[PDB]
């Protein structure tokens, strides 16, 4: 049974998985993609030093292979992204003058969702962007630009791609009482009523074993903001418990503003932290009980 078209069933949009041109070419994971996801998203090859390794010299091999395999077997795509601190070459965070780094950031961002523009669904804009405390994170673009690096980032997308939905992602935003929760929420709210495009908050939920019990209050927190759209994102758990995953099926079916879901990869092996055996499918890309516990309280 496939759990995007489920999913779908329910009013939902879909439930999408990260990849890459290593994974489509190898093992089963592009007939288990085919079969049981609605959505893609590039685990690597959209990001900065994947696709600008040096400074307006582009490459696009890898998230033209994703995209153009999205599109030929019906699938919808996320991409990002496009303004966070990981993997951002040294050429970017070495730059100390503002107005260079803002139109570097520009062109950054107008480059690649111009190639792309009208075929990506979700544009993850800005990543990680704050402290676990609530304040903003002291990347170099708050260090050169300051906090307007943000709405600019977020406006240049909009002019670049009216179709995509925007969002601003980050991780730990697993409990309603969390300080970095509460402080996303209030800066999306403002960012908002000032006009900036913020269609999307996604949650990055690497989260550990029992941590979805938490989800299903912090989930109705951040739609709260506001936003069109709530997302989940990068999705693993520790020890794949039907408990957790359940658990974050039944939170996003609460959650009106919630499109959908994205786990982090289809086999344990391939994932980064696979000894804790965090996805849905074991190493003989045979589904797990986790996997078949979403399939069943789909259909109920
Ligand atoms: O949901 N995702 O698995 C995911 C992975 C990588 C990304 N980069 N930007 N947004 C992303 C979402």
């Amino acid at each position: 049974q496939s759990i995007d078209q489920l999913i779908k069933a329910r009013g939902k949009v879909y439930f999408g998985v990260a990849t890459d041109q290593n994974r489509l070419t190898t093992g089963k994971n592009a007939a288990i993609i085919k079969a049981d996801f609605g959505m893609v998203w590039p685990e690597e090859s959209m990001q900065w030093d994947a696709t600008e390794p040096s400074q307006g010299n582009f490459n696009f091999a890898g998230a033209d292979y994703l995209v153009n395999w999205a599109q030929q077997n019906g699938k919808l795509i996320g991409a990002g992204c496009l303004v966070w601190h990981n993997f951002l070459p040294s050429w970017v965070s070495s730059i100390t003058d503002k107005n260079t780094l803002i139109n570097v950031m520009k062109n950054h961002i107008t480059t690649l969702m111009t190639r792309y523009k009208g075929k990506i669904r979700t544009w993850d804009v800005v990543g990680e962007a704050f402290n676990e405390d609530g304040s903003l994170r002291q990347n170099v673009f708050l260090n050169v630009i300051g906090e307007d690096y943000i709405p600019i980032a977020f406006q240049t997308a909009r002019a670049a791609d009216p179709n995509a939905k925007l969002y601003i992602m980050d991780y730990n935003l697993d409990s309603a009482s969390y300080p970095k929760t509460q402080a996303i929420v209030n800066r999306v709210k403002q960012w908002r009523a000032a006009g900036v495009p913020i269609d999307g908050i996604g949650s990055q939920m690497h989260l550990s074993a029992g941590q979805g019990a938490g989800v299903l209050q912090a989930l109705p927190l951040l739609a709260s903001a506001g936003t069109p759209e709530v997302s989940i994102l990068m999705l693993d758990v520790a020890g794949a418990s039907p408990t957790d995953y359940v658990n974050v099926v039944n939170a996003c079916l609460n959650v009106q503003s919630c499109v959908g879901i994205t786990v982090m990869g289809v086999a344990d092996p391939d994932s980064a932290f696979a000894s804790s055996t965090p996805l849905l499918f074991d190493g003989n890309f045979n589904p797990k009980p986790a996997y078949n516990a979403i399939v069943q309280n789909l259909q109920q």
